[PDB]
């Protein structure tokens, strides 16, 4: 339980590499078959899904800035305090609400742009 914690601090800033790397098959390899990616109010379920929308991800780069680990029942829940760059410099602040389950694995992923 304490090793999740952990783990999910490891993972988080994995995803921010594969992020910036586009590893879009790296970055669905942690998320859970059948997992929601609620794109700012959009769902989208399944790996198939999920996936459409990495490659569609705009050119941004990413820098954490803040990281929360709380604690819900057997699932832990992360919130990132994301930093994305576009090409033209613009900088949005972004949030992340990331959820893993005992296989460490990612069963909801809510990216938050409006501030
Ligand atoms: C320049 O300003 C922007 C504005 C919007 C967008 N934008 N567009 C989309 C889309 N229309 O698909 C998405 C994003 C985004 O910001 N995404 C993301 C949010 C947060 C993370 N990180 C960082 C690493 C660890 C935690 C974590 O969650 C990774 C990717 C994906 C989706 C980009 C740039």
């Amino acid at each position: 339980s304490s090793a999740r914690i952990a783990k999910a601090k490891k993972l988080i800033y994995k995803l921010e590499k594969l992020w910036n790397a586009r590893d879009n098959d790296g970055i669905l390899k942690l998320f859970k078959d059948d997992a929601v990616f609620n794109l700012n109010g959009v769902p989208y379920k399944g790996k198939e899904a999920i996936k459409k929308v990495l490659e569609s991800a705009p050119k941004a780069k990413y820098k954490i800035t803040k990281i929360d680990i709380k604690i819900v029942g057997n699932e832990i829940i992360v919130n990132v305090d994301v930093l994305a760059t576009g090409p033209s410099g613009f900088t949005l602040k972004v949030k992340s609400t990331i959820t893993f389950d005992e296989d460490m694995k990612i069963t909801s992923y809510e990216v938050n742009l409006e501030g």
